[PDB]
Order: structure tokens, then sequence, then C-alpha cells
């Protein structure tokens, strides 16, 4: 299908803090596809038609999130989730 | 232990005459840092230490690369190389 779809993610672990840089690559990526990021939406931006960039954003509690992808706010359920691992400094 | 190596290669596949865009994400990257499509080498331009960017050699023959890194040619080889599809049009 033309569904979007996530491969894998680098990195897929970082700090409580947020801010890093995580790279989101798959299929059938396009311009204005959002990226949901441990439930949160995030500012995202295609680097290819198979690369999108975006910001951890901040997390208050350690542990997995998954990363998902939507638009006009309705998400995909094609394939496997990106999965992501907050780790806290402290 | 601070060494370069692939997680994903987005897409995996592509043209025998090259030139397309490749998204490889993984730990430990930086400015100068070098990708082997088999046999060839090529540039990279650094996005994140998870991500690179490198255009695609033209392979003569059709068929399935392994993807290596290297730098001042020297090749790393740390877990499981990458693997990138060669397809003819013809
Ligand atoms: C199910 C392939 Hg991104
Ligand atoms: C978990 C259904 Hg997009
Ligand atoms: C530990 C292989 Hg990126
Ligand atoms: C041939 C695996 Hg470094």
């Amino acid at each position: 299908h033309a569904t979007p779809c996530i491969k894998a993610i680098s990195p897929s672990e970082g700090w409580t803090t947020g801010g890093a840089t995580v790279i989101i690559i798959g299929d059938n990526f396009f311009d204005g596809l959002q990226v949901i990021f441990g439930t949160m939406l995030v500012w995202s931006e295609l680097i290819t038609p198979h690369a999108i960039r975006v910001q951890t954003p901040p997390r208050h509690i350690p542990g997995v999130v998954e990363v998902t992808l939507s638009y006009k706010s309705k998400q995909f359920c094609k394939g496997t989730p990106g999965r992501f691992i907050y780790t806290a400094l402290n």
C-alpha cells in the first residue's frame, strides 16, 4: 500500500529532558505527515520521501513510548510503531 | 565503544544507475565518514550522530551488496553490515 509506515528510528533512546534530533525512516512519507511521539504531536520535516526529522519532546517520566504517524487528525496503523526509550539522568 | 555502525538504510533498494539519495541511520556518525556500497566508496553528509546522507554509486550489475563504513581509508566493521539491493530498469 501507499500508507505511511515506519521502518526504524535513530536514536531510539534519549534523556527525559528532550530536544534531541530523531530521524524516522520508512515508506510513503509526504509533507504534512504528522508525527506522534509519546502521545505528543511534534514539529517534523521531511528530509527525503523516506526520512523525517523531529525533536524529542521532554517527558516527565522515564520509559518506553511509541512513535506513530498521523494526518488530518487521523492515525495510520500500517506496520509497527517506532519505539523510543526515555531515560532519566537523575 | 564509540564505533560507527549501521542500524538501517532508507530506501534499501535502488537502480543500478545510482544517484539516489539514501539515508543511513545508526550510531556514532561524524563529519568525513564514508560509506562503501559493496566495493564503491562514496562521501556522506552528516545529519545527526545517528543519521547520514549519501548518493548511491552506480553498479554495473544488479544484486545485493553489503554496506559498510570507512574513514581515512580504514574500514570499520561492528555488528551486522547494511544491505542494499541494486535493480536494473532493463
Ligand atoms: C511494512 C513495511 Hg514500513
Ligand atoms: C493502534 C492502532 Hg493506529
Ligand atoms: C551496535 C550496532 Hg549500531
Ligand atoms: C562481516 C561482519 Hg563486521
